[PDB]
């Protein structure tokens, strides 16, 4: 047993005190967006490909999606609904006046769950592929906040769907190495890069059109817990990168003229299902876990084959996946922040129910992303007991 | 004074380990580059132009510098060159091609010097404004070098030029709060966004084409050292980052279909003198220093005016900036890659003539950088003792 000065930095695991969310008022169901898609992308003469397109988004099992972008934004812009037109201008036009907007809602909110004056939030973490500005987000929302002028910023631009997990990894550092330290994290994400018209020869990427959105979450972070003014939700007790091997050129994204183009010619679900057993393996072998079904679950609902893959893989019960397929129906795939979601929807369902833990009464949870790589953020995390909330 | 158990964080502070640079083979005399210049963008009638440039080229008081664009590159890739067509994906699959090839260099020779197996590098920093890809750098440079797939890598895409403090400051907390933990820091960059014709610029984008290079530096992080194989050059002992006020919109990049498309509207020159002394007594504040001549200096070149200007504020010496006016003179401003260089040549110069410590001499440093924000990046280092070495 060894000792260290603890000096400027903190003593104990990184928790998560506050979890919030936010999405644009105006959103689309999916029975209603094939119609409405290739109405304002002028397409309504594309006929097979429209009913393609149908079939496309009744498999999503999607029923709700945000969107920033209405049929009045997209007339004023035309260019973002071609296919490929150079409209990056536009776009990120646009990210520069939404992206941290829809942030603040979230950190508000979080803020406000958190009860704490916003002049103790030391560091934020910032995470969106919906637009890369100089100055980012991380600063525009710094100034709508009014956050201290002197805190220290960690912008992510263009990380992908991934990033969710790597926001939390680096704010277990930030916070633990750093005595006092209360870490806002947002991931501020849309489909203002990525959405665009149909194409009667690029089939494959009607598919992306059909399952990303927008949202943001906003969570604080921090070591230490004052327990006579602050709430822990959990602990991130560790967080790991992967490269999965042969992987090359999974998930590759060009940002072009027109926004970025996804390329996606390896088939995901087949790696991951390769690979996600020894992963988990590994984040859970200093826990003692050795069921499956023991432990509350967050993965990245990107695919959503993946989802029942892994349920039959791992033979998980049908509820342990619940707050998963909840967020992927009711608002889609919003990129990063989509895991952040999902686990404020397993919070928020864990109380609601009378859940011993935060964790839906279990003590070890396992949260998992993936992304251009192909890459694999993994983070272990520890509810906490719903009594002392 | 408290305690806490160790477990597994480290003990000591982060310490720069090894640090080495690389640049392009291609480069161009100042004295050379107006007439290649305006010659290879098709610009020789514009004569009063062409004055202007050699006027503002000789003032930069550059000497050379490495550029991956050639003649032969430019008639390849006549979109850059060209005012009247897009050109943001020829810029992209240059920076593919070279921004991690370029930084593979520079961690190479850097790993040389430090001596350990690659396998012990546990994570990764990469930093650059010259290409957004995704997969980004951060793994491309993952594959070229062999690291660990399991690294934990941190991609920092468009930051502008203050990421080289940046990247010290993420750095020192991955080290000081994982035992054992090396990481690797690396940021090339490159003008492969910013490059363009003298007539398709205003007058701050013409001196903005007289100063950026290309170049990339790579530092070995770490805290404990095992002093049996390792040698510490720097300690970095506190790194904060600051907004300065009244400073909206003072420094802004945006990303279009041309490329990157600077604005610096404001004075930067006299925001940084207006505030730099407070901001240098706050980082000094625990090191009991009362002379600016008592400590060595790091300053970002990227207006060679805030030398002139901070030498005679501060009243300092003329051999106090001289690790930063050699790098000016060789390679120009290489965006966030230029403050890592000077420490390299701040480290090699003071060794090589016998100073007593790597800091010149003195014990305390300052090394501070800025960009769009108007941000300041600001670290304060500690100096070892030659001897060691």
């Amino acid at each position: 047993v060894e000792w260290v000065r603890k000096a400027d930095r903190a003593a104990g695991p990184a928790a998560v005190l506050a979890m919030a969310t936010a999405n644009p008022s105006n959103f689309y169901l999916q029975s209603d967006f094939p119609d409405f898609y290739f109405r304002v992308t002028r397409s309504d003469h594309m006929s097979d490909l429209k009913e393609k397109f149908k079939r496309i988004c009744k498999k999503t099992t999607v029923r709700k999606r945000h969107m920033i972008l209405t049929e009045e934004i997209l007339n004023k812009n035309p260019a973002i609904a071609d296919y490929w037109s150079p409209s990056l201008a536009a776009r990120h036009d646009l990210a520069l006046a939404n992206i941290p907007q829809l942030g603040k809602e979230a950190a508000d909110k979080a803020i406000k769950e958190w009860g704490q004056p916003k002049s103790k939030i030391t560091h934020l973490v910032f995470c969106t592929s919906a637009g890369v500005l100089m100055p980012g987000a991380d600063y525009q929302l710094t100034m709508l906040l009014g956050l201290n002028p002197s805190i220290s910023r960690l912008m992510l631009h263009n990380l992908g769907c991934y990033a969710g997990g790597t926001a939390l990894r680096v704010a277990k550092d930030l916070a633990e190495n750093n005595g006092g330290a209360r870490v806002l994290v947002v991931c501020s994400e849309a489909n203002l890069l990525n959405f665009r018209g149909p194409s009667e020869t690029h089939i494959d990427e009607l598919i992306t059109q059909s399952l990303f959105a927008d949202g943001a979450a906003a969570l604080i972070v921090g070591s230490d817990p004052d327990l006579q003014t602050e709430s822990p939700l959990y602990e991130l007790i560790s967080a790991s990168q992967r490269i999965l091997p042969e992987s090359e050129d999974a998930i590759v994204g060009r940002l072009t003229e027109a926004g970025l183009v996804p390329y996606l010619p390896k088939d995901i679900p087949k790696l991951v299902s390769t690979n996600i057993r020894s992963i988990l393996e590994d984040a859970l072998a200093p826990t003692g876990v050795q069921d499956w079904n023991s432990i509350f679950w967050i993965i990245h609902p990107g695919m959503p084959a993946i989802l029942d893959q892994t349920e039959k893989l791992l033979q998980l019960d049908k509820e342990k996946l619940k707050a998963t397929r909840h967020v992927l129906s009711e608002f889609g795939n919003m990129f990063s922040a989509t895991v952040l979601f999902i686990l404020d929807q397993l919070r928020k369902g864990a109380v609601a129910e009378g859940k011993s833990t935060t964790g839906e009464g279990c003590e070890w949870g396992v949260l998992f992303s993936f992304g251009p790589g192909f890459t694999v953020e993994t983070v272990l995390l520890r509810s906490v007991a719903t009594a002392t909330l």
